[PDB]
């Protein structure tokens, strides 16, 4: 279709401009009061921020240069920096600023205040076909357009899908996200998502992403995975074995996408084969979707998030409240010159 094709390219002349020329420090931590920890990491948190002069709220990711170093995971900052600062979709959380200073790296992002899927699938038990549809064909065309500027993924998961106030998801954390024309090699992500190919350190491609939509969509309908186990180890053993069980509830269409997404073979596996995408946008269990009022956002959404405004934190949880410090002496300069 040369209307997805034009598009495409015009997405990708777009992505590489700004990818050869990346911004940076445009912003500076004292122009922005601190709210609230929404999350925690083993060497970062979010917290919401309000912007000092404009009022504006927006979600500071803070990273401690230190320990990013001492957890090696260098090439991914500078990666995830690099790329959301060059990406625009309707379905990924949006960079607003980036800057550093002598001890942390920070991403300044937009508050999205529905939460997380995951909290709203874990209360509510499962999602209907049609909501875990809905979510699924907004994956589908974030990943087709990830995919068609050579980046992978690699951490799709429900904690990661945050609910905008029209109820559509926008996808965050781009921690483990690569440009990668061929293959790459690194052991990333959670455990019930994890490829075949991931967990037998195999050089694998962004068939490992199309995989993992695979067990979004089954948690989604399901309200648990399909490789569930209660030890990592266990949990590997049931993704490498290449069976899967279904509940009765399932449609046929649905078990029979599934199949081909939780395909052990990537040579095999929708959204690897010559058609690419459209094997997956082209199946029964998407008949009803209108691939282009989804990108339009003119569908409207099974689920409003309920909250009381831009400054509402109620669909995030509790943390501990620590400070943010920033030493006189400067750290780790050199490994983090292009942030
Ligand atoms: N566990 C670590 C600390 O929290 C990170 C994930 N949380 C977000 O990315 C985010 C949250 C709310 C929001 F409005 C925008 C972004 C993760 O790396």
């Amino acid at each position: 279709q040369e209307s997805v094709k034009e598009f495409l390219a015009k997405a990708k002349e777009e992505f590489l401009k700004k990818w050869e020329s990346p911004s940076q420090n445009t912003a500076q931590l004292d122009h922005f009061d601190r709210i609230k920890t929404l999350g925690t990491g083993s060497f970062g948190r979010v917290m919401l921020v309000k912007h000092k002069e404009t009022g504006n709220h927006y979600a500071m990711k803070i990273l401690d240069k230190q320990k990013v170093v001492k957890l090696k995971q260098i090439e991914h900052t500078l990666n995830e920096k690099r790329i959301l600062q060059a990406v625009n979709f309707p379905f990924l959380v949006k960079l607003e600023f980036s800057f550093k200073d002598n001890s942390n790296l920070y991403m300044v992002m937009e508050y999205v205040p529905g939460g997380e899927m995951f909290s709203h699938l874990r209360r509510i038990g499962r999602f209907s076909e049609p909501h875990a549809r809905f979510y699924a064909a907004q994956i589908v065309l974030t990943f087709e357009y990830l995919h068609s500027l050579d980046l992978i993924y690699r951490d799709l998961k429900p904690e990661n899908l945050l609910i905008d106030q029209q109820g559509y998801i926008q996808v965050t954390d781009f921690g483990f996200a690569k440009r990668v024309k061929g293959r790459t090699w690194t052991l990333c992500g959670t455990p019930e998502y994890l490829a075949p190919e991931i967990i037998l350190s195999k050089g694998y491609n962004k068939a490992v992403d199309w995989w993992a939509l695979g067990v979004l969509i089954y948690e989604m309908a399901a309200g648990y995975p399909p490789f569930f186990a209660d030890q990592p180890i266990q949990i590997y053993e049931k993704i490498v074995s290449g069976k899967v069980r279904f509940p009765s509830h399932f449609s046929s269409d649905l078990k029979d996408l599934l199949r081909n997404l939780l395909q052990v073979d990537l040579t095999k596996r929708f959204g690897n084969l010559k058609n690419g995408v459209n094997d997956i946008k082209n199946h029964k269990w998407f008949a009803t979707t209108d691939w282009i009022a989804i990108y339009q956002r003119k569908v409207e959404a099974p689920f409003i998030p309920k909250f009381k405004g831009p400054g509402d934190t109620s669909n995030f949880d509790d943390y501990e409240e620590e400070e943010i410090r920033v030493s006189i002496n400067e750290k780790c300069g050199k490994e983090f010159t292009e942030f």
